[PDB]
């Protein structure tokens, strides 16, 4: 396999370095993931930006974070792993406040009603979130899908979060130094608007 | 004309102050009241007031030049749960008691882009506890505007006072809600291209 000799990237035993990821990358640097990472352009591009922050992107399909892997392996950024594990198991390779901030991009919206508890928005997914980053942590959601934003929005208030960021049109607002996704630098930049929010818990 | 709202006083209430925890007898029923900050022309209540014949509705309006047009609509249109004061969003403690407004409605309200005129945004916090001052912990806002901006520190205001989104709209004129009241400044909108936002908004109970 191509992930074995990349094995310094992708961990294969994630559970084993609960509470101890400090060990794995040699520092204390804050922790930040992505839920969804799919050919890595997003996760690859915020290493090089900020070199002292640890990253973590998560993907499931294994033939698609063999993509990742390649960029992390293309540009010498050493701040960041990939793990082929299911958003569910996020508290079983990380202790409450090892993670300062989740990162949520274009993520399957699930229209339909049956199937709400799939969307990373939902209240269960809010929970292991929760679960992960105690009450100091952030989530960073940004997608062009109008309805679930709309409802991500919805939820993080009925969940109780504090909305610190809003931007219904990103594009054209403030480009502070946000790293584009593969579908996100494929479509247009004076179409359809893409939507950005963060999040935090209230103390 | 000050002779026009005068003469119409029964419509245009000169001293709704005198009414204070009893807005029930002037309507003479005790079904809910729901006001709307900044009536403009009057399109909107006029609107409303027509569909839910079973709600009291109050239009507020400090400038007493178009509220005039407001109180024409309302004399024409013969509806009697309609009223309208020509007082400021500030005075809403005087004209009515804890509880006794249901619901708030603001629309397409004065931006003010500037950060040093951020207090004079009806969704501030200031304007925020006046609406508290008058619905007390059971009622909501219900927000209308074409204004990115506006509604950009809307929801963050909103959210940091802890109120609860509960409807939110990002192309109202692209979305299931049936029995939308549109303003006069709202038909234009329709396939012009940019979206009109939305949002309900209550507080926990
Ligand atoms: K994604
Ligand atoms: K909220
Ligand atoms: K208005």
């Amino acid at each position: 396999d191509f992930l074995a000799e990349n094995a310094d990237i992708a961990i294969s035993n994630p559970a084993d370095y609960k509470g101890k990821w400090n060990t794995v990358f040699g520092n204390d640097n804050p922790i930040h993931i992505e839920v969804g990472t799919g050919k890595g352009q997003f996760i690859s591009g915020m290493a090089k930006q900020n070199p002292d922050i640890n990253y973590i992107g998560i993907e499931l399909f294994k033939s698609v974070i063999v993509t990742a892997v390649q960029k992390v392996k293309d540009s010498e950024a050493q701040n960041v792993k990939l793990l082929n594990i299911d958003a569910d198991t996020l508290t079983d390779v990380f202790e409450p406040g090892e993670v300062k901030r989740v990162y949520l991009n274009f993520s399957d919206p699930w229209p339909k009603k049956r199937h709400e508890k799939r969307r990373l928005t939902y209240s269960h997914f809010l929970k292991k979130y929760e679960e992960v980053m105690g009450k100091g942590g952030s989530i960073h959601f940004k997608t062009d899908n109008r309805g679930l934003f709309e409802y991500s929005l919805k939820s993080f208030s009925e969940y109780g979060l504090l909305l610190t960021y809003v931007s219904l049109d990103l594009h054209n607002s403030n480009l502070e130094g946000n790293i584009m996704t593969e579908y996100e630098e494929k479509f247009s930049a004076l179409g359809q608007p893409i939507y950005r929010a963060e999040v935090e818990w209230r103390t």
